[PDB]
């Protein structure tokens, strides 16, 4: 079997990626965050403390007659950006661009923290990193990805993320039209439970390369890219203007400016970032500062490939018994 979705950014800045998906009989379609830094497919829904709920759609079991109560199941998860979420557990049918899995944990929120809920277009996640990090307890559930891997024509799936633009999730296939030259595979390592790999180096602008072994995850559910500071400092240097603020947050820079392309290896492989790709815009509404789409990874404890620089790529994540990443030019 195979699937194909449509990935539909949710504002002007590609702050995240929404993935419609098929839960439960008739089916009630939500729009998820397709993470592949998380594991847990949850969801707002009839369950979700009203006054958490702002606009978001939700699920509701009782009118699912494929939907079934997981006895004594609790989540609860906490994510990088500081939200969290937690409830119960069903399991119901899922479907995806096509594509179905029977029995899949769907996780009920009861509660969700106020970024969730002050994001209207975000129904929920749908976890796709390693099912070690699943929340669920006291039995720990698999991902969408994990328990559909067996009857896929091929034990991947892709994301093709979109500069300003949709793009596409294929689950079994890669579609060999949808980048240009060749994929360029690269070691994973799981023991953390995300897709983790290790980036050959960088250049800035028309820069040199610098080869340096750059160790990081490869995160559709992060918006930016989360370098060391040695690295994000070296790119900032080159924009007339730019600095670390550590009251907004990070680096900004005059909204005036032509940002450099950054690049990052690959193997012997470069993918390029061009330089509007990495404009997040205005702090606030009218500032003439804007925030940077590269920023440091300090504090975090790890190096995040996010959306900023997946979306330069059409990424294969390689679900093999032994699972690979690989990236191609676009």
């Amino acid at each position: 079997s195979t699937g194909s979705a449509t990935t539909t950014p949710i504002d002007s800045l590609d702050d995240a990626y929404i993935t419609p998906v098929q839960i439960g009989t008739p089916a009630q379609t939500l729009n998820l965050d397709f993470d592949t830094g998380s594991s847990d497919l949850w969801v707002f829904s009839s369950e979700t403390t009203a006054s958490e709920v702002d606009g978001q759609t939700i699920y509701t079991p009782s009118k699912s007659t494929t939907a079934k109560l997981l006895s004594g199941a609790t989540w609860s998860i906490s994510y990088g950006d500081g939200s969290s979420s937690s409830g119960d557990v069903y399991t119901d049918t899922v479907s995806v661009g096509g594509l179905t899995v029977t029995g899949q944990a769907v996780e009920s929120a009861k509660k969700v923290s106020s970024s969730f809920t002050e994001d209207s277009t975000i129904d929920g996640l749908l976890g796709l990193a390693f099912s070690t990090l699943n929340t669920v307890s006291p039995t720990q559930q698999k991902t969408f990805f994990d328990n559909a891997k067996a009857s896929l024509d091929s034990p991947v799936f892709t994301a093709d993320l979109g500069y300003h633009a949709p793009g596409t999730y294929n689950f079994g296939f890669i579609d060999t039209t949808a980048y240009t030259g060749s994929i360029t595979y690269t070691a994973v390592s799981t023991k953390q439970g995300f897709w983790e790999w290790t980036s050959t180096g960088y250049a800035v602008g028309s820069g040199t390369f610098k080869s340096t072994s750059i160790d990081g995850i490869a995160d559709t559910g992060t918006t930016l890219l989360y370098l060391p500071a040695t690295v994000v400092s070296a790119y900032w240097a080159q924009v007339s203007g730019a600095k670390s603020s550590s009251s907004v947050g990070g680096y900004v820079f005059p909204c005036s400016a032509t940002l450099p392309s950054f690049t990052f290896g690959v193997g012997s492989a470069r993918i390029v970032i061009p330089g509007d790709y990495i404009d997040f815009g205005p702090i606030s509404t009218g500032s003439s500062s804007c925030f940077g789409g590269i920023q440091s990874s300090a504090g975090i404890g790890i190096n995040i490939f996010g959306d900023v620089a997946l979306k330069a790529a059409f990424v294969v994540f390689n679900g093999a018994t032994t699972p690979t990443l690989g990236f191609a030019s676009k």
